[PDB]
DNA sequence: CGCTAGTCGAC
DNA sequence: TCGACTAGCG
């Protein structure tokens, strides 16, 4: 979510073209893509017609990648964090009852004002991601399921210098402390770049411009994996953060009322909240493309009990993370729907 | 007046 | 999983 926050960091993008990364690595938030090419076919899936119209859409950015010579890694999302398992399936309820506002128009003569319902009654399932999957397999580019959230595993690939850069249009990358994101590019390559580094150049942040503030900030203004306080966003965030100085986060946000000069009483399910949404982000389980074995996104600090983070995401054996990552193991009914081997062929 | 929170339209 | 436009509203 984050919302707002390419705006209150309007002074730290840069317009730039993807032949930039020319001869780099590159990851890409493939949700971001595969979910907007879901559009332009989006009546025939909401009826079981067969479309492979979001598959080509999909590609139409990938081979633009390569054409300027870059090494696209597309990420994918595999299981739900507890965070927001409740508030994700939440969409399936209320996207189902959508599917009915586009039958009813239908029937009553609108056509087109039916044809917008089914747009915002679109489900991207595991399913449709396969088939993105196998069209860039053979084309020779890299596919790589994260273990929950394409966030967290595009992040460590990153910080990791596996990826020079990440194409994404979900700004919470940002709050994950990725280096480079690329927000905003069409089919032609004209996007809009934030550096980490660059961020120092907004004026409003002021003292929050490292990693560790950023993140805390994002987290007050309203994030995934917790909601603002009732009446405060990004710049109320920010000013919180910007007056006080004290590394004891947790103080801070109890007396969040006395830096604002507002009386709103905090919860202690506030207090907790912001502990695990913060942990979310440091620690969420990822993947390692390399050693093949799952990892959590950062190294656990010294106040920190891994035995106590299962909202981050549950470990599990490393055979069964590398089948996930391939794209072979079904993450609902865990079974063997893909056979393919990256060693070998 | 600056900020936050509401729904809305188009791609 | 977005921004845009607008409102009340501290
Ligand atoms: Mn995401
Ligand atoms: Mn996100």
């Amino acid at each position: 979510g984050i919302q707002g926050l390419l705006q209150f960091i309007k002074e730290a993008s840069e317009p730039i073209h993807v032949r930039k990364y020319k001869g780099q690595v590159v990851a890409v938030d493939t949700y971001c893509w595969l979910h907007k090419g879901a559009i332009a076919c989006a009546e025939k899936l909401a009826k079981g017609e067969p479309t492979d119209r979001y598959v080509g859409f999909c590609m139409k950015f990938v081979n633009m990648l390569l054409s300027h010579g870059i090494k696209p890694i597309l990420v994918f999302d595999g299981c739900t964090l507890p965070s927001k398992k409740e508030v994700e399936r939440s969409r399936r309820e209320r996207r189902q009852a959508n599917l009915l506002k586009g039958k009813q128009l239908l029937r009553e003569g609108k056509v087109s004002e039916a044809r917008e319902c089914f747009t915002r009654s679109i489900n991207i399932t595991h399913a449709m991601a396969h088939k993105v999957i196998k069209a860039a397999r053979s084309q020779g580019v890299d596919c790589l399921v994260a273990p929950y959230e394409a966030d967290a595993q595009l992040a460590y690939l990153n910080k990791a210098g596996i990826v020079q850069a990440i194409i994404t249009e979900d700004s919470d990358l940002l709050a994950f402390g990725c280096k480079k994101v690329i927000l905003k590019m069409d089919q032609f390559g004209n996007g809009l770049e934030i550096d980490q580094a660059r961020l120092g150049m907004c004026r409003q942040l002021g003292d929050v411009f490292t990693e560790e503030k950023f993140r805390y900030m994002c987290i007050l203004s309203g994030c995934d994996y917790l909601s603002s306080l009732r009446g405060i966003g990004l710049a109320k965030a920010c000013k919180v953060l910007r007056l006080a100085n004290n590394p004891d986060i947790v103080k801070v946000i109890k007396k969040i009322g006395h830096y604002l000069k507002m009386n709103i009483t905090v919860p202690e399910d506030y207090i907790n909240g912001f502990i695990r949404a913060n942990n979310t982000f440091l620690y969420q389980l990822v993947f390692d493309p390399i050693k093949r074995k799952l990892i959590p996104l950062n190294a656990y600090e010294d106040d920190v009990d891994p035995e106590t983070l299962s909202y981050a995401g549950q470990y599990v054996d490393d055979s069964i993370a590398l089948q996930i990552a391939l794209g072979n193991k079904d993450i609902n009914t865990f079974e063997q729907i893909d056979d393919y081997n990256p060693d070998t062929a």
